Formats: C-alpha cells, sequence, structure tokens
DNA sequence: GCGCGTACGTGCGTTTAAGCGGTGCTAGAGCTGTCTACGACCAATTGAGCGGCCTTCGGCACCGGGATTCTGATGGGCGGCCGCGTAT
C-alpha cells in the first residue's frame, strides 16, 4: 500500500490528491503522485544528517 | 594633498571575417486522424493521522562515608634565677 508498493517512506497517497485539488492541469498524469513523494524524502533527508 | 608611475585611450595602418542577398536541401515542427488507456467521479469501508495527554531511563553536576595526616596541651628532668633568709 503505496508506502509498501512504491518502497518509499513518504506518503504518496497525499501529495496525489494536493496536486489534484491545487488544479495543475485539467486531469493528472499517474506518474506524478509517486514520483513527487520520492524526491522529496530525497531531499528531507539530506538536510537532517 | 601631492607626486610618481604607468597603463589605458586615441590614432593609422594592416588585416581579417562579418554581413549581404543567392541558391539548394531536407529535417524537423505542425498539422491531422483514429484508439484507447488512465484520470476524474461517485460509492462504502477502513486505519493513518491529529489533538490530548502525560513516560521512563540516562547523563550532567552536584555529593557521601571512612581511614589518615597534622596541629595543640602535657610533663618528668637537667639547668639556671641571683636574691631573701636563717644560723653561728
Amino acid at each position: 500500500t503505496r508506502s509498501s508498493r512504491a518502497g518509499l517512506q513518504f506518503p504518496v497517497g497525499r501529495v496525489h490528491r494536493l496536486l489534484r485539488k491545487g488544479n495543475y492541469a485539467e486531469r493528472v498524469g499517474a506518474g506524478a503522485p509517486v514520483y513527487l513523494a520520492a524526491v522529496l524524502e530525497y531531499l528531507t533527508a539530506e538536510i537532517l544528517e
């Protein structure tokens, strides 16, 4: 389930919703919620340490 | 302020390559046309997430008890007080 299937530490089923409610393009590409959680986690980790 | 030094502006001549308009070629943008996959939407169920509320062990810095070391009144014995004092 999202983190699982994706294999990330970030919420994949949270940024998908905001990107569709922000109202960016007409519909949303399937690519992004998942990809978009990934880089975010990556940045998150780069600072903490 | 002043004074020394030199580098950077202004000139001419030499030189080098942009800009002009001439043609040719085909690549890659733009259009166009059909399919269908993927995202929005509506539904119903489920647990991740937020407020509300209070947890426990480890680490900084203040602490604890027991043997041991150093200071003080005590005391017999060898010496010195020279000055009042009794005896012949």
